[PDB]
């Protein structure tokens, strides 16, 4: 199917005054109100038909109310990720990724985090805002890990491919895996240091 909202550049669906895509707001706000206790949220994949549906229905009118529509929490979670994997360019731009990976080389933890926050300063503002929003949301989901089982480590495992889209004819898949996973885990766990 075709869309004016999904699969289009990030700037097309955000303004500097309302920087978070409305679809992302709906899903995250609904997931926070409905799914913070669901085991494996974001890790479990949902009905692909139900997501395509949710996206299509939202495409029709942007005031869609997920409450009045009886969607699985996993369906809304998966549909939220889908928006990001459908973006023409990954939320975390490739150029920033290079710098992110470099900073990560620094072994001392405090040093490493400063290095990382430095790259974080160079993000395009449109992305930095959405990244901030998503990451804090994930930080919150992680605060209920005893119940929902999704520690910050787990959450990056579900998210780093989606947010970064690494090209694996450019690095060893296993090593690139540990590297991206940890980077996102740090952004999630050290959310306050990176974003407060």
């Amino acid at each position: 199917w075709e869309s004016n909202y999904f699969g289009v550049p990030l700037t097309t669906v955000v303004t500097p005054e309302k920087p978070i895509p409305i679809f992302i707001e709906r899903c995250i706000e609904y997931i926070e109100a409905t799914g913070l206790s669901t085991e494996g949220i974001y890790r479990v994949s949902g009905n692909k038909s139900e997501m395509e549906s949710l996206q299509r229905q939202f495409d029709q009118d942007h005031n869609l109310d997920l409450a009045e529509k009886d969607f699985t929490v996993n369906t809304v979670a998966g549909a939220m990720k889908s928006f990001f994997s459908e973006l023409p360019d990954p939320l975390v731009p490739y150029n920033m990724q290079i710098d992110l990976v470099e900073a990560h080389k620094i072994n001392d933890r405090e040093q490493k985090l400063h290095a990382l926050k430095e790259v974080l300063k160079k993000f395009p503002k449109e992305n930095h805002e959405v990244f901030k929003y998503v990451i804090s949301h994930l930080n919150k989901v992680s605060h209920n890990n005893k119940v929902n089982l999704m520690t910050s480590e787990n959450l990056s495992i579900c998210f780093w491919p989606t947010l970064m889209r690494p090209d694996f004819s450019t690095m060893d898949a296993l090593t690139a895996t540990r590297t991206y996973q940890t980077i996102i885990e740090l952004f999630i766990q050290q959310c306050p240091f990176f974003f407060y």
